[PDB]
C-alpha cells in the first residue's frame, strides 16, 4: 500500500506450521505402533519437566527483577512474580500438576537433577536465546518500537494542530491571490533511508520552491511540480521530522540504535503514521504521506500523488 | 537518579540464580551418583533434544517469515534463516551433533529414534499451537530494554535533537540578551524541564501551581521559550525558564487514544524510561554541557518547591 | 574496494572450515564406531581440561594485570578479573562443571584428579614460559581489525573529523564563487583527495607526473586548495581540487622513525585500511554528500590518468 | 609520571607466575611417583595433541585467509601459511615429529577423530577465545592503537613544524612588546576526560586570553595565567585537538568507538605523546605537556607547570 518494502503485520504462518507438524506426528506414532499408554505417561512427564523447566527459568529472572520490584512493579510482589512466570494461577495449577505427576509417574530426583543443570546451562551460557523473528515478533505485536512512539507523538503534537486551519489558511490563500489554488492537503515525504536534504531544491531540481503558504505561524512551502520545466502541480510539501531524527540516532553512538535498525523503525514510522492518519478524526483526506525509497526522482512521485 | 521510582538498568541476577542453581544440581548430582557416562548421553541426547526443539520451533517460526522476505529481510534467504534460527553456522553444528549422536547414542530410559522425534514434535506443536512457549513479560521486557525497542527512546531522542540541541546552544546568548537589556534578577542560562512522571500536563504552567507566575516572553521557526518565576512565601525566590517536556503530555494522548494500543502500564513504564533516556543523553550531550536540569516528579507536595530547593 | 589489493572484511570461513571439519570427523567416527561410553567422557574430560588450561592462562595473564589495576582498570578487580579470565559468570560455571565432571568421571585412559591437576599445570606452564601457546598473525589481525585496534582507525577519523568535515560545509559555496567568477575555471565542487598505498607524499603534486600542473590557488585558522589541470596528450581534459591525504604522509614518516616501532609491513597495511575506514567514513557521512572523493593508487601508470577517470 | 592514571607499559608477571606454576607443578609430580616413561609419552603425546590442535586451528583459519591472499599477503602462499599455522619450519617439524609420535605411540585413529571434533567445536561455538587482557596485550606489543597513530601524526604535522620556529616568534613578540615574558615553551593540555571546551577562558576564569602570537601560517594564541584576578603566569596554551578528535570519535556511532575505548585511547595518546617528545629532535625542553583528569582547577596546575 504505502511502499512495497513498508512490513506488513505477521500473520498466522507458525500455527500453520505446528498444525502440520502435529498432524505429521501423530501420522508418524500411528506408523510406529507403540503402546499408548507409555506414550501418554512420558508426554505428561514431558510437558511436566518443561513446566518445571519455565518454572526455574521464572526463578532465576525473578532473582534479578526481586531488585526492581519497587521501580517497574510498584513494590508488589505478585506483579513481580506474574511478570517473570506468566500467569500465576495457571503456571500455579499446572507446576502442582506437575509435581504430582512427576512423583507418581516414574530414579526420581535425579531426573529433576539433570533438568535443572540443563536449564541453568541454558541460562549462564545463553543457549535459550530469542531469535531475530522472534524478538520482532514480540516488539511489533506489543507495540515496543521506536518508529510507534515517534509517530504517535509526531501526529498529536503537529498534524493534530495546523491540519484543522489548513484548509482555512489555504482558502484564505486562494482568495487573497489569483496565479495557482493548491490543494488542501499537507503533502509529507516519507524518504524510507532516513536521509532528509535541507531543502528539496538539494533533493531535486525539477522541484522548485514557489511560495510561503500564509499563516501561530507554520511556514508551509508550496512547490512547483514542474515537468519537462514546465508548471504541472501546486501542493504544501513538509518535512517528516521524525524520520530525520532516525538518521541522527543512527549517527550518534549514546543512541544504541543500528543501521539495520534505523531502516526497520523507518519503515514501521511509516506503516504507523499511515495506520493513525487513516482513522484520525482531524484527517479529513486533508494530508497525504509520501514515501519513496533511493534504488528515480522525487518529483514524479509527487506529480502521481497529484 | 532523577526519580526514586525510575528503573535502573538490567543486571545479572539471573545469571548468578543460574550458577547458584547449577552448582547446588551438581551437588545432587554428585551426592546420587547414578550412572555417569548414561547420565552423560542423556545429557548430550536432551541437549540435542532441547537445540530439536529450538529448530522445529523456528521451522515453525521460519513459515511466519518466510513471507515476510521481501519486506523486512530484503529478499535474502540466509538473512530471514539468521532471523527464524539464530547463527546459522552454530546451531547448524549443535543439530549436526544432535543428529549424529541420536542416530548413534543408544536410550535405556526415554524414547528411540523415531519415538523421540514423534513425541518432541508433538511437544512443540503443542508449545506454538496453543501457544505454550510463549514469554513472561519479565523477559519481554529485558529484552526491549537491551534491544531499545522502546517508544520512550524515540521520544527522548527526538525531543533532544528537535528541541534541546537548537535553542539551548543560543538559549545562553538568547538569555544574555534578554538580561544584557534589562536589570532585575537575572535569568539562568538553563533551560529548565518538568518531568511529571503520572505524564499530568496541564496547558497553563501558571495554573499548576499559584507559586509558579508567568513573569515575560524570551526574545529571539522561532523558538519562544516563555519564562517563568517562582513565588516563596509572596516574594520571588529565584526564577528561570521553567517549561514542560511535551513528550510525557504526548504519551498521556496516546494512552488516552484507543488506535495506540498503548496501555497505561505502558504510559507510565514509558515514561519513566522517557525521563532516564533523557537524562542519559543531556549527561553526555556535546551541547547541554551543564545548560539544563530536568525536574522529575510524581504527584501522589507543589511543583514549585522542587524546582526552587533545585535553584 | 578503492583497490584490488585494499583487504575486504573478514568472512567466516572459519567457522565453515570447523563446520565441513566436524561433519567429516563424525562421519569418520560412525564409520569406525568406537564406543560411546568413553568417547562421550574423554569428551566431557577434554574439553574440561581446555577449560582448565584457559583458567591457568587467564590465572598467568592475571598475574601480570593485577600490578595494572589502578590505572588501566579504574582501580576495579572484577573488571581485571573479567579482562583477564573472559566473562566470569560463564568461565566459572564451565569451571565448575569442569571440576565436577572430572573430579567424579572415571578415567582409564587417562590421569587421576591429582595426576590431572599437576601435568595440566605443569604442560600450561611451559606454553606460557616458552611461548608455545603463540598468536599466529592471522589471529592478531582478526583480533586488532575486529576491535579496530589499528592506527589506521584513529588517522582516518581524525582526518574526517579535523578537515573534511570542516571544510567541505564551506568548499560548495567556494567552488560556486570561483566558477560564477571565471567564465573559462569550471571546478567540480568535489573535494578530491590522493592515496597512495606506498605513502609516498611529496611536497609538490606537479612533481607526481608532468600532466599535472598547479593552475591556481583556490579562494578561501584559513584554509587553502589547489586546482590541478589534467593534461590528456597536452590538452585539458578536466580540472579539479586536486590534494593529498596528510595521515599517509604521517604514516610514512611513523614507518622511518625508529621510535614508531612501525614496520613497513605495518606500514602497508595501515595504509590499506586507513583508505578502507576512510571510504566507510565519507559513503556514511552526511558532510560527504558527494562533496568528496578518494583517489586510491599504489605505484607498481599515472596518476592524472586516475583523476581523469574520476572526473 | 605524566599522570597517576597513565598505565605503565606491560610486565612479564605472566612469566613469572608460570615459572611458579612450573616449579609447583614439577614438585607434585616428584612427590606423587608415577611412572616416567607412560608420563613422558603421555606428556609427549598431549604436547602433540595440543600442536594437533593448534595445527587444525590453522587449518580452519587458512581455510578462512586464504580467499584474501591477493589482499592482505601479496598473491603468496607461504605468507599466508605461515599466517595463519604459525611458523612453518617450526611447527612443521613439531607437527611431524607429533604425528610419527602419533602413529608409534597409541582405538588409533579414535583419537584423532575425537581431536578434531574437539577442536571444530572449539572453532565453531567460539570457545576458546581471547580475554581482553590477552587482547590488550597484543595489541599493544604490537602497536595496535588509534593513539599511537593519533599521536604520531599530531606530532608530525603541527609540532615538528611550529616548534623551531616558536621560540623565534616568541622572542620577536619580547622584543614587540614589553613588561610579560612568555615562555617559549608550547603549552599543550591533556584533559583524559577528553572534554575540551572552545576556550580556555571558558573553561575557567581564572585563565584569560590575552593576545595572538607574531606570524602554510599557523597562528597560537597566548592566555593570561591569572591568579586571584592577578596575573601570575604568561604562557601559550593550546588543546591537544587528537584529544578532542577521540570524543568526537566516541560521539559517533560509525566509528566503533565504545567510552572505554575512549578512555584507554587517550590515556595511550598522551603516554606515547610523552615518549616521542621526550626523544624528539625537534623538542628542545620547548614543549611541556599538561595532563589533567576533572574529579578541576587548570589554571593551578598550569601554575604548578610554571
Ligand atoms: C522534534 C521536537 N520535539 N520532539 C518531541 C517528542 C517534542 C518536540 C517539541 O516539543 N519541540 C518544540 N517545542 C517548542 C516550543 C516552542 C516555544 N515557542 O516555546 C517553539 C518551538 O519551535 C517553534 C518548539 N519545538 C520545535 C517545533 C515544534 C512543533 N512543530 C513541528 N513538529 C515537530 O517539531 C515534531 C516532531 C516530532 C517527532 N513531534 N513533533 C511535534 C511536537 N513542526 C513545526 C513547524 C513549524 C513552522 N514551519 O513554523 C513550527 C513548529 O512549532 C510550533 C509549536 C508551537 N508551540 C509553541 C506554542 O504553542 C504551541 C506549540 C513546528
Ligand atoms: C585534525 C586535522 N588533520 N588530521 C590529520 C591526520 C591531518 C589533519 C590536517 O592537517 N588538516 C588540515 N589541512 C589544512 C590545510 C589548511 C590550509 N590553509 O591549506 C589549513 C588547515 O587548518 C587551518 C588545515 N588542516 C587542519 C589541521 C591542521 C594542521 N594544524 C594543526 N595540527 C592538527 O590539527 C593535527 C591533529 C592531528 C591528530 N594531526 N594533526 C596534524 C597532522 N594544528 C594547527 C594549528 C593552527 C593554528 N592555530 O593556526 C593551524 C594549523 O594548520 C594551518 C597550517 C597547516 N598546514 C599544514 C600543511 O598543509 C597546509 C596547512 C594546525
Ligand atoms: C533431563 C532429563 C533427565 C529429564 O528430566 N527429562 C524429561 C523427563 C522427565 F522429567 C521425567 C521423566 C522422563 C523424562 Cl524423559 C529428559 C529427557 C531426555 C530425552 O532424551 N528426551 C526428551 C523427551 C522426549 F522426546 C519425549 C518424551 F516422551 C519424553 C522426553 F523426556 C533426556 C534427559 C532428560
Ligand atoms: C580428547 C582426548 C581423547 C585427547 O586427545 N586427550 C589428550 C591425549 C591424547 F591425544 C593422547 C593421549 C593422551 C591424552 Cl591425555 C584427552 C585427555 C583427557 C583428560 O582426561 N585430561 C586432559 C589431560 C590432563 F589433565 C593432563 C595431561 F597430562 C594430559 C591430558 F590429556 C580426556 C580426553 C582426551
Amino acid at each position: 500500500s504505502l511502499h512495497p518494502s513498508i512490513p506488513c503485520p505477521r500473520g498466522h504462518g507458525a500455527q500453520k506450521a505446528a498444525l502440520v507438524l502435529l498432524s505429521a506426528c501423530l501420522v508418524t506414532l500411528w506408523g510406529l505402533g507403540e503402546p499408548p499408554e507409555h506414550t501418554l505417561r512420558y508426554l505428561v512427564l514431558h510437558l511436566a519437566s518443561l513446566q518445571l523447566g519455565l518454572l526455574l527459568n521464572g526463578v532465576c529472572s525473578l532473582a534479578e527483577e526481586l531488585r526492581h520490584i519497587h521501580s517497574r512493579y510498584r513494590g508488589s510482589y505478585w506483579r513481580t512474580v506474574r511478570a517473570c512466570l506468566g500467569c500465576p494461577l495457571r503456571r500455579g495449577a499446572l507446576l502442582l500438576l506437575s509435581i504430582y505427576f512427576y512423583y507418581s509417574l516414574p530414579p526420581f530426583t535425579w531426573m529433576l537433577a539433570l533438568l535443572g543443570l540443563s536449564q541453568a546451562l541454558n541460562i549462564l551460557l545463553g543457549l535459550k536465546g530469542l531469535a531475530p523473528a522472534e524478538i520482532s515478533a514480540v516488539c511489533e505485536k506489543g507495540n515496543f518500537n521506536v518508529a510507534h512512539g515517534l509517530a504517535w507523538s509526531y501526529y498529536i503534537g503537529y498534524l493534530r494542530l495546523i491540519l484543522p486551519e489548513l484548509q482555512a489558511r489555504i482558502r484564505t490563500y486562494n482568495q487573497h491571490y489569483n496565479n495557482g489554488a493548491v490543494s488542501q492537503r499537507l503533502y509529507i515525504l516519507l524518504p524510507l533511508d532516513c536521509g532528509v536534504p535541507d531543502n528539496l531544491s538539494m533533493a531535486d531540481p525539477n522541484i522548485r520552491f514557489l511560495d510561503k503558504l500564509p499563516q501561530r505561524v507554520y511556514s508551509n512551502s508550496i512547490y512547483e511540480l514542474l515537468e519537462n520545466g514546465q508548471r504541472a502541480g501546486t501542493c504544501v510539501l513538509e518535512y517528516a521530522t521524525p524520520l530525520q531524527t532516525l538518521f541522527a540516532m543512527s549517527q550518534y553512538s549514546q543512541a544504541g540504535f543500528s543501521r539495520e535498525d534505523r531502516l526497520e523503525q523507518a519503515k514501521l514510522f511509516c506503516r504507523t503514521l499511515e495506520d493513525i492518519l487513516a482513522d484520525a478524526p482531524e484527517s479529513q483526506n486533508n494530508c497525504r504521506l509520501i514515501a519513496y525509497q533511493e534504488p528515480f526522482s522525487l518529483s514524479q512521485e509527487v506529480l502521481r500523488h497529484l
